[PDB]
């Protein structure tokens, strides 16, 4: 089994800066107490591929959580904020596209690689959170 182009993503990534973090969880609906404490962490995020099977962990002292998927196969998931919702997962040229359904809302989650970083945008109706991970 060779390379893929995904192999770009393996690897471990650390929280380097955040922007609107706040208002994205607000858009989603996190309670008060949630939004403070995940505010505050600064999580890492340690992705593999093995397969067609990529696995994305994230570790942080807010909550432990991991999901495992094929590209554009539906699965369920259990968010760091409780949420239990469908997410389906796929490739558009070159960038992760993770879409989370739950009581009849959705957002969209970006993972994109943008020079030596992995860029992370959240985007909830009009509002939209950028995340940048660096190599940890
Ligand atoms: O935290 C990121 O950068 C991130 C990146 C993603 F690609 C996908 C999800 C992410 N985090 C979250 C999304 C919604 C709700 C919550 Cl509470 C979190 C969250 C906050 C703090 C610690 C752990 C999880």
């Amino acid at each position: 089994r060779g390379s893929h182009m995904c192999d770009a993503f393996v690897g471990t990534w650390k929280l380097v800066s955040s922007e609107n973090f706040d208002d994205y969880m607000k858009e989603v609906g996190v309670g008060f107490a949630t939004r403070k404490v995940a505010g505050m962490a600064k999580p890492n995020m340690i992705i593999s591929v093995n397969g067609d099977v990529i696995t994305i962990k994230s570790e942080s002292t807010f909550k432990n959580t991991e999901i495992s998927f094929i590209l554009g196969q539906e699965f369920d998931e259990v968010t760091a904020d409780d949420r239990k919702v469908k997410s389906t997962i796929t490739l558009d040229g070159g960038v992760l596209v993770h879409v989370q359904k739950w009581d009849g809302k959705s957002t969209t989650i970006k993972r994109k690689r943008e020079d030596d970083k992995l860029v992370v945008e959240c985007v909830m109706k009009g509002v939209t959170s950028t995340r940048v991970y660096e190599r940890a």
